[PDB]
């Protein structure tokens, strides 16, 4: 289908409401590395299994949250063109699933927000590097580090000033102690963004001050769950005050090359400077590199989820066409 526009009414609204109760999971049912979805799909916003239709997806990050049209239209035909089943038109929020349907053949692997070095990737506040075994789940640990790191410098909140010093934290611990940490392009950016959601999305809207109490934030976090009676932000945003984030450690894009400790920049990365360049290299070579020469049925899926893809890029970026136009 074609993508939702924005909400005709983007007020703050209760959306912890007796249509959207918090349920808890059924055998089967999908949760992933995103707190975000994982509470949509918990509250019935997305289908309660994890499984959903961009469509869907888009409709419940504006409904349940009031993310912005843009940045729900980018996030969601990324992910559903490097994780998603282009044909079915089905994206697990998480774990790789037969209920997305028959498999594309490979190199395209149809994983799941779960699939590592696609969309999801290292230094996550609440998840762990691939390299150490998971993903995915929440980590109690790490949301302790949140916590401390919360208390050190929001008052016990968190707010933009601590994303900028954890985010820091956590690309340090993966250089220290992952030799496969990867932090270029796709993922350079999408890290930089999430650290602002918690406190742009997951604050009561009737507050909306960008402070994001550890009750709340380790009921999103942990359980995927709504405070009772929380109500979406006031407005559509996504990543507003990323610039804070980024201006706390500004770093360059890179990888550790094999071993912990060997932190090397990539000149041919994208990085802030070159917004056009993420999403020509994502299409050229992400993409690509899953469906090199797809049969027509696929291509067709491709090229209409590109063009959705390309609503969301920023205005003044060329589209670019890898199966021709
Ligand atoms: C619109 C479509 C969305 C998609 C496709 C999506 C997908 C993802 C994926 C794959 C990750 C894992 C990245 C990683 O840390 O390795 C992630 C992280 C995250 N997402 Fe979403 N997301 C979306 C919307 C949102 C919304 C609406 C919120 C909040 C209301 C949100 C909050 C987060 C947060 C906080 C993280 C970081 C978790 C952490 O580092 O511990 N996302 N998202
Ligand atoms: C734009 C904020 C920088 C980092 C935050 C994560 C990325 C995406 C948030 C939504 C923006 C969607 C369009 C971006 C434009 C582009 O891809 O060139
Ligand atoms: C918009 O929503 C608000 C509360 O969420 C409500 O008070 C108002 O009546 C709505 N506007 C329309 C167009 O219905
Ligand atoms: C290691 O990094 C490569 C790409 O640099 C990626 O393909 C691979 O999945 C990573 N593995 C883990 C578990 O980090
Ligand atoms: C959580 O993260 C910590 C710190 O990186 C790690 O040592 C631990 O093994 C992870 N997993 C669990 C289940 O706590
Ligand atoms: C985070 O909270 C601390 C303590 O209240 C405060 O000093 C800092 O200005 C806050 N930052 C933001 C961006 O709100
Ligand atoms: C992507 O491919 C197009 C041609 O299809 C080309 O014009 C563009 O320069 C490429 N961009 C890259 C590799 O960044
Ligand atoms: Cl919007
Ligand atoms: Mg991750």
């Amino acid at each position: 289908g074609l993508p939702p526009g924005p909400l005709e009414n983007s007020s703050a609204k209760l959306v912890n409401d007796e249509a959207h109760p918090w349920k808890p999971l059924r055998p089967g049912d999908i949760r992933g590395p995103c707190p975000g979805l994982n509470t949509l799909a918990s509250h019935g916003y997305l289908p309660r299994n994890g499984v959903a239709t961009p469509a869907q997806i888009i409709n419940a990050v504006q409904e349940g949250f009031n993310f912005d049209n843009q940045a729900a239209i980018f996030l969601t035909y990324a992910a559903h063109l490097v994780d998603g089943n282009l044909i079915t038109d089905l994206l697990s929020i998480g774990r790789k699933t037969r209920l997305t349907g028959p498999d594309p053949p490979p190199p395209a692997s149809v994983g799941g927000l779960n699939e590592h070095g696609t969309f999801e990737g290292d230094a996550s506040m609440t998840r762990g590097d691939a390299f150490f075994g998971n993903n995915h789940d929440f980590n109690e640990t790490l949301f302790e580090q949140l916590v401390d790191y919360s208390n050190r410098f929001g008052g016990g909140k968190y707010n933009l000033t601590v994303a900028g010093e954890l985010r820091f934290k956590r690309i340090q611990d993966s250089i220290a102690t992952n030799p496969n940490f990867s932090f270029v392009d796709f993922r350079f950016f999408t890290a930089y963004g999430e650290t602002t959601f918690p406190a742009n999305l997951f604050v009561d809207g009737r507050r909306d001050d960008g402070q994001l109490d550890m009750d709340a934030a380790r009921s999103f976090f942990q359980f995927s769950r709504m405070p009772d009676d929380f109500f979406r932000a006031p407005s559509p945003r996504s990543g507003t005050g990323v610039e804070v984030v980024v201006q706390a450690h500004p770093m360059q894009p890179g990888r550790n090359v094999g071993k912990i400790n060997s932190y090397t920049v990539d000149p041919t990365s994208s990085d802030f400077s070159t917004p056009c360049l993420m999403y020509e290299k994502f299409v050229n070579i992400t993409v690509k590199s899953l469906y090199p020469n797809p049969t027509v049925q696929l291509r067709k899926a491709l090229n209409t989820n590109l063009d959705f893809l390309f609503q969301g890029v920023a205005a003044g970026c060329t589209q670019v066409f890898p199966y021709g136009r």
